[PDB]
C-alpha cells in the first residue's frame, strides 16, 4: 500500500474503499470515515466503492445505519463482486447513485449462522436469525421496489446477478459505463 | 476384560444369564450391540426376564430410541438397574424398563436434562434443525410423562437445566420403582 | 485504518471514542485513558462513545463503567451494529437522556459467563463469585433501566435479543436516533 | 500379560475369586469390576472375594458403581491395598467387608476432596457447584460410616491432599489390619 | 492506541502511569522506568498509578513495589476493574491515605502460585522458596493493611474476592472513590 | 506377541521365571504382582526367579511389587541383566537374601526419587513433604537390605550413581556376580 | 512503551541502562552497545545498570561482564525484583562499593546449565567445556565476593536463593538500598 | 507373519533352536531374546543355538542383557550376520561362540563409538559423560578380547563410523568365516 | 485378509512353497522372508520355492539379507514379478535361480541408483558418501553378473529412474521369460 | 465382520472374491493370493470377482489383471455400486461374456493420475512414464471393449461417468444383471 | 533497542559495526552494506567490528570476509562473549595486529557442517563440495594464524574451545584486550 497511504489520499477526496469481508473492524473504520467526511462537509457527496464477499450482518448494519444517518448522499459503486451483506450495502446507497461496473457481479442469499447447545438455546438462535432475515428482506424490498415474497424466494439459494440484472432488479440504478 | 472358561469374556458370560451391561456413552454402535443382545435373548427364551444394567452419561437420542423401542417391542420384561450414573438418554432408558422392575442402587445418580444439538448454515436450515430438536424434546417429554406419572409441563420445567437426582429422589419422581437396598 | 492522525485519533480530537471490539483489559485501558484525557481537556463538554461490541470481560467493562460515572462530562452512548452482554451494559451506562441506538442496531442482554476448575471448595468459591457478580450487574441495570431486579434476572437467564425500539421500551436507551 | 486351555494371568486369578483393580477408575474399568463381582456371586454366593487395589482413583460415579455392587452382593469382599490407593481408590479400600480391609506395609493411601469443572452461564456454574458439593457430602458421610470418624474430621482432613502410611490408614479406620510379612 | 504522543505517553506527561495487564518482567521494567523518570522530573509532585491487573510475577511485582517505596514522590494507587494477586499487593503499596478503588472495582487476594519439577531435593528447595516468598508477602501486607500476619494467612489460603468497600475495611485501600 | 497365543514369557512362567524388561508402571506392577501370587498358589516352597532389566519408574508401582515379594512365602531370586536403575535397583536389592545376582556386564544405578508439584504454595509444600517422606522410606529399606547407613545412602543417591556388577556386590545391593 | 524518545532511551540520556529480561546474544549486544556509547559520551561519569533478570546465556553475560570491566566509567549495579544465575553474576560485577539491591529484591546463584548429544567423545568435549566454564564463573565470583572457590562451588550446587541482606553478607552486593 | 501348523514362523524356527534378531535392540527385544535363549538352554543344554543378526544396533544396556545371557548359558550360540550388523549389532555378532561367528558374503558390519545425550547442570553432564566414557571402555575391552585387536586399535577404528565388508570383518576378527553358497 | 479352513491366505500359499513379497523392503519384511526361506529349505531341500515380487524396493541391507539367503539355501528360488519390481525389488527379481526368473506381461520393472542421506560434519558426510558409493558398486557388480550387462552399462542405465516393460526386462537379462497366458 | 470363517472367508470357500476398497499393493497381494489358491483348489470352476472400487494404484491393478489372465479358471467380474479408474479396468478384464454390472452400478473411466517433482530431466522421465502407462491401459481397453484406441483416448481425457447400460454398450461389460 | 538513531545506528556513525547474531544471508547483506558505506564515507579511518556470534552460513561468512579484505580501511575485530565456527573465522580475518578478544570471551573452531539427501551421485557431489569448502577455510585460517594446514585440520576435527589467551597463542587474535 503505497505512500499516508493510497487510501488516505482517496479519503481526502471523499472516497471510501471497501475491498474486504465485512467485520466489526472494517465497519468501525468505515463508520468513522463516514462521520469524518460529514464533519468536513455536510453537503458534498461521498463515494463508497464495494468489492466484498459480505460478512457480519451486524457490522454491515453499523455501516448501513450510518449511511442513512448522515446528511451527505453516499454513492455506491460495485467493482468485482458485492455478495451477501456487500450487496445489501450496494443497494443502500443514495437513490439514483447506486452503480455497478459492467463486469461486476452481485450476489444475494439468505443469512448464514450457527447454533449449538440445548434445544431451547437452538430455538432462540433460530428465532433470532429468522427475524434477522425478515429485517434484511424488508429493507431490500423498500430499496429495490420488489415484494418481500419475491425477495424471500430469490434469496433462498445463492443468486448471482450481472450488473444489468442488478439494475433491472432495483439493487442499483445504473450500470456505470466508460 | 477377563476370560471365563466353562471361553467367554466376562460380558458374554453374563449375557448367558440374560444380563446386558450398558456402561458407556450411547451411540449407534452401542445401540446396535444392545439391540442385537435383546433380540438374541428373546429368541433364546421369550418368557424369562432380561436384566439391563445402566451406567451411562447418555448420548445419541436416536440411538437411545433404537434401544427403547426394542425393549418395548420384545416379549420379555427388561429390568433396568442403574449403577453409578444414568444421565440424559441414560436416565430415559432407565425409566423405560418394565413397570415395577426399574431400580437404582442407593448411591447411583440420575440426571435429566433437555436434549443437546447444533445447527449450521442458512437461516432456513437452522430453522429446520431447531424444529426437529424441539419436536424431539416433545417426544421425549411425552414418554417420560407416561413412564413417571409426572405431567409434561413439570418434566419440561424440571429438564430446562441439568437436574441431578439421588436414587431416593428418582424413585419419588417416578423414574424408578425401588431403591435396591443391600 | 487511513490517515488524515489515523481516523480514530482524528475523531478523538472531536471528543468521539469508538468502541468497536470485544472488551478486554487492553481495550478498557485505552478507553479509560481516552476518557480521562478528554476530561482533562474540558470538564464540561460532552463525550460521545460509539458502541459496536459483542461484550467481553466483566471487570474490564467495569473499568470503563466506573470511569464514565466518575468523570464530570456527560458521556453519550450510541449503539451501532450490536451491543451485546457487557457492551449493552455500557450502552445503558451513558448519561441519562443521552443513550441512543440507530434504527437497525441490535441489543442483547444475558447473564455472565465463566468457568471453574479444581477441588469442590474451589468450584464453590468460583460459583459464589460469579453469582455475586451477576447480582452486581443486575442491581445497576435495574437502577439504570427502571426495571425490577427480578425482571432483569428473568430476562437475562438466556440470550435475549432486542431491537432498537425494544431497547428503548426496556429502558436500556433513551431514544432511537432516526435519520 | 502372560498366559497360563489358556488364561491370561488375570483370568487365572479370577478363577480363585481374585479381582485386580490396578488402574485409574473410569466407566470401562467399573463396568468390568462390577461384572466380575456379579459373576463371582453367581458362581458362589458364600465364598469371599478378594479385591486388590492399586489405583490413583478416578471417576466418582464409576467408583460408586463399584461401591454399591460390593455392598449389594452376598459375599464378603476383602480389599487389599498394594502400592497406592488414592482418592476414589482409597474410598473403595475402605468399602471392603469390615474386618477384611488390608494394606501391605509400604502401600500409600491418600484422601482428598473430589475434583471437577464447570463452564458456561452463572446459573450452570451454580448447578455444577451444588452438585459437586453434594457429592462431597455423600462421600464424607459414607467415609464416616466406614471409618468411625466424624464427618467434620473427614471434611478437615480431605480439604487438601492427605497422604497416609498403611499404619496411619489403620489408625484412621480406612483399613482393619496392616498385612505384615 | 490513539494518538494526540500516543494516549499513554500523553497521560505520563501528567504523571499518570497505567498498569492494565498481567505483571511480568517486561511490564515491571516499563513501570519502574516511568517511576524513575517521573521522580527525575519532579521529586515532590504526586504520581498516579492506575491498576487493572490480574497479577503475575511476584518478583516482577517486587521490582515495582520497591521502586515505589524507594522514590521520593508519593505514588497514589487507583484500582479500576480488578486488582488481583500481585495486582492487589501493588494497590495496597500506594502512599498511605492515597490508595483508592472505584465503586465497582474488584480486589482479590490469594497465596502465591508456582511449580517445581525434578529430584526430591530440588522440589524441597522450590517449596522452601515459595513458602518464604509467601511469608514475605504476608508480612508486608500485614504492615500495609493493619491486619495480623495470621489473619492474612487464613484470608489468602483460597481465592478471596473483595468489593471496593470490603477492600477499604480490610485496609487494602484508603477510600472508595465516589463520583 | 513375541513367539509362541502362548508366548515365550508364559513358557518361562511355567518354570517360575518372571521377566521384568521395561519401565515400572501400574500395569507392569499389577502383572508382576499377579504372577507372584499365582506362583505362590502353585507351590509355596519352590523359589521364584525375577529377571530385572528396567530403567525404573513409578515408586508406588514398585512398592506394590516390593511388598508382594516380601509377603509371599517363596524366596524370590533377583537377577540383574543389562540395567537396573532407580526403582529397578530397589527391587533388585529386595530379592531373597543370598539370592540377589547380577551378570558381569550388567549395570546398577541408584538416585533419589523424581517428581513434580504445581499450584499454590501450600500445595507445593504438601507435595514436597510427601516426596521427602517417600525418599526416607526408600533409604531406610535400602539401608536395611544393603547394610549401609542411612546417611551414606542419602549421600550416594543425591545424584545419579552408576555401579558395575562388582561395585553393586560391594555395596550390598546384590550378593553375587553370576559368572559363566 | 511510552514516548517522552522511548522511556528507556530517555533513561539512557541520564546514563541508566535497564536490564529487565533474560540474557541472550541480542540483549547483550544492546547493553554492550549502550555501555560503549555511554563511555564515548563521558569517560568519567558513573553508569547505572538496573538488573531484573532470570539469567540466560553465559557467553552473552560475559560479553556484558567484560565490557563493564573494560570501560573507564564505574558501573553501579542495582538489583530489583530478581537477579538469578548470570543475572546475579552481573550484579556482583558492578564497581566495588557500588553494588546494590532493593530491600525485597532476591538473588539466586547456581551452577550453569547445558546439554550434550552425540558420540561419547562429543559428550566428553561438551562436559569438559561446561566444567571449565563453571570454574571460570566460580573463580571470578570468588574474587568479587571474597568467598573461597570451594564455598562458591558448594553454594551453587543447587539453586540457592538469597535475600538482599544475605546477598550483602555474602559479598554479592555492597549495600541494601533503603528508602 | 505367516503361520505353520500352530506356530508363527518365528516360533517354528525357535523349535529348531534358531533365533532371529531383525530390528533395533531395545529393552523389549532383549527381553524376548534373553527369554528365548533361556528357553533353549532349558530344552537342551548341549545343542548349539543359532542367532541370526540383522540389526542397526540400539541400546547398549539392552545389548549387554543379550551378551551376558549368551556367555552365561551352556550351549554354544552361533551368530550369523545377514544384511547389516551395526553398532551394538556388530558387538553381538562378535560375541558368538568362537569359531561359530559368520556373515553371508554381502552382509555389512559397522563399528563405531556409543551415542548418548546429557542435559541439565554441569555436574549432571559430568556424571553422564563419565558414564558413557566408562561404557565405551567396557565395550572396547570386550571387543579387544573377542577380536584379538588391541584396545588402542579398537579405539582408533571406532572413532568414526567404520564400515566393513564380510571379508574385512573376518580379517578383523569380528567373525570367523564368510559363509559361502 | 481371508482365512482358509484354519490358514490365512498367505500361510496357505506358504504350505505350497510360495512366498509373497508384496511391500516395501525393510528389516521386518526381510526377517519374515528369510525365515520363510529357511523354513522351506528345512521342510525339503530339493523342491523349488516360488517368490512373488510386487515391491517398490526399500532398504538395500534388508534386500541383501534376502538376496544372500536365496543364494545360500539349496532349493532353487523362482522369482515372478507381478505389478512392479523397482529398485531393490528389481534386484531381488534378477536374483532368482537362472532360467526361473519371470515377469507377467504387464508387470513393470524399474532400476536406478541407491538413495540415502548424510548429515553432520564434513568428515561424516565423506564417510557416508564413500559408503553409499561402495554399495552402488557392489549392487552394479552383482547385477552385471546376473544380467550379462557390463558394469559400465548398468552404471549409465541406473543414473536416473529407468522404467522397463517385462519384454525389455527379459532383453536386459533381469528375467529369463515373460510368463504368457 | 461376522463369523460364519469371517464372512469374506465363507464366500471364498465358494470361489467368490470381494473387492470393495481402493486398489493398493496390500489389496492386490491378497486378491492375487486368493486367485492362485482358487486355481490350485480347482482349475476348471469359474471364479467370481465382485467390484466396488474407486480405483487406486495402476501397478497394483496390473498385478490383479495379469493374474486373472494367467490362471486357467474363468474369472467373472460383477460391478456393484461403482467401478472407477483402475476398478473399471479390472471390470473390463473379466472373462469375455462373463463381465456384469447391476442396474444402478456406475462405471467411470479417466486417464491415469500421478505427480513429478525435481529437476527438469526427472520431470521429463516421469511424464514419459505416465504417458507410456496410459498407452498401455488404452491399448488393453481397446482390445477388451472393441473400441478404437483413438476413441478410448478421447473418452478418458476427463472423468467419464457411465451407466451400467452405457458400460455394456461401450464394451466394458457384457450384460446388465437384471433382478 | 533504544533511540538516541537506534543505538546501532549511533555506533555506526563512529565506524562501529556490531555482529551479535548467527550469520545468515540477511546478516551478511547488512554487514557488507555497512562496510561499503563506511569505506565511501572515509577510505582511510579504521572500522571496528565487534563479534559475538555462534557462526552460521559459510557462504554468508565469506561475503563478509571478502568485503573486509576488499575495502581500503583496516577492519579491527573484537570478540566479546563468543566467536564460534564462521564467527571465529571472521575474528581471525581482521587487520593484522588489530584482532582482539576480551579476557573472558571464548573462541571455538570446528569443521563445517552440512547435509545431503538423494541419489548416491548427489551425495557424492555434496560431499566433494563440503570437503573443498573445508580445504578453502583451512587454507585461509593457516595463512591468518601462522599454524600449518595439517594442524588446523587436526585441531578442527572436533569442537575445539579456546580461551582468549589460547586464541592469541594460536594466532587467531593478536592481543587480549585488557581493561
Amino acid at each position: 500500500i503505497p505512500t499516508y497511504d493510497i487510501y488516505s489520499r482517496l479519503l481526502k477526496d471523499r472516497i471510501i474503499m471497501l475491498g474486504s469481508q465485512i467485520d466489526d473492524n472494517v465497519a468501525n473504520s468505515i463508520v468513522s470515515q463516514l462521520l469524518f467526511l460529514q464533519a468536513q462537509d455536510s453537503e458534498k457527496d461521498i463515494y463508497l466503492y464495494i468489492n466484498s464477499p459480505g460478512g457480519s450482518v451486524t457490522a454491515g448494519f453499523a455501516i448501513y445505519d450510518t449511511i442513512q444517518h448522515i446528511k451527505p448522499d453516499v454513492q455506491t459503486i460495485c467493482i468485482g463482486m458485492a455478495a451477501s451483506m456487500g450487496s445489501f450495502l450496494l443497494a443502500a446507497g443514495a437513490k439514483g447513485k447506486r452503480f455497478a461496473l459492467p463486469n461486476a457481479e452481485v450476489m444475494i442469499h439468505q443469512p448464514l449462522g450457527g447454533a449449538q447447545g440445548q434445544a431451547t438455546e437452538i430455538e432462540i438462535a433460530a428465532n433470532h436469525i429468522l427475524k434477522t432475515r425478515e429485517k434484511l428482506n424488508r429493507i431490500l424490498s423498500e430499496r429495490t421496489g420488489q415484494s418481500i415474497e419475491k425477495i424471500q424466494q430469490d434469496t433462498d439459494r445463492d443468486n448471482f446477478l450481472t450488473a444489468a440484472e442488478a439494475k433491472e432488479y432495483g439493487l442499483i440504478d445504473e450500470v456505470m459505463e466508460p
